[PDB]
């Protein structure tokens, strides 16, 4: 597959880089990943799918990841969005910006049940091909 | 478009019923639906839209498995919950569910009226 991500913290992308390759080879399923904090640079992948990773408070703007969710939206209709983010508090304002979100996974949160969370996002995604 | 809604309660399937035609009208919209309040039924409806409650029939989490299969059959759909149980509002996502909207539904009728013109707006403009 090919995965699309948002985040402009390094700690928080190479985690999760290194749980899709345990994942991927644990699965013994193909994954391919593009990475970035550089929102322009993103829409780049979306101006000229499938599942997209977010991060939310960005670039100290909080409720960006929302902003550009909307634009994948709309861009395509039927893709799959998946919310990661230290604010919790998001988990109900997701409905607001009208974004079909698979899932808000929080990510001050143990290695192992984070790891298990993702699989989820992608048994779903294997499933919808 | 289509609406089909998934409510046990008449003071309720009626709340959200007749706002459904002033939208219809105010907006000058068509808005066909067909109302049910057992989970049977509806799946001859399936095997646009879909405004499933969650507490149905006094077992809770009910609406979140019928999405569940809604989602299964029509993976293109939009799913909108409605309940009293606004402890509910995290859980969505943990059944692979991609809804659009969670109301809860004990709330005034001019917000409330509001809320749903988002989810016939926003299918309006997926059309």
């Amino acid at each position: 597959m090919k995965v699309l991500i948002l985040e402009d913290v390094i700690e928080h992308q190479v985690r999760l880089e290194r749980i899709l390759d345990e994942i991927s080879k644990e699965s013994n399923i193909p994954i391919s990943y593009k990475t970035t904090g550089k929102v322009r640079e993103f829409e780049e992948y979306i101006e000229n799918n499938q599942l997209y990773f977010l991060a939310i408070d960005i670039h100290g703007i909080e409720k960006k990841g929302f902003e550009v969710a909307q634009l994948i939206r709309h861009y395509n209709p039927y893709a799959i969005i998946v919310f990661i983010t230290s604010r919790s508090e998001f988990a109900t304002l997701t409905y607001k910006y009208q974004v079909s979100a698979l899932d808000f996974v929080d990510k001050d949160i143990n290695d192992e049940m984070f790891k298990k969370r993702i699989e989820q996002n992608i048994f779903y995604t294997k499933s919808m091909l």
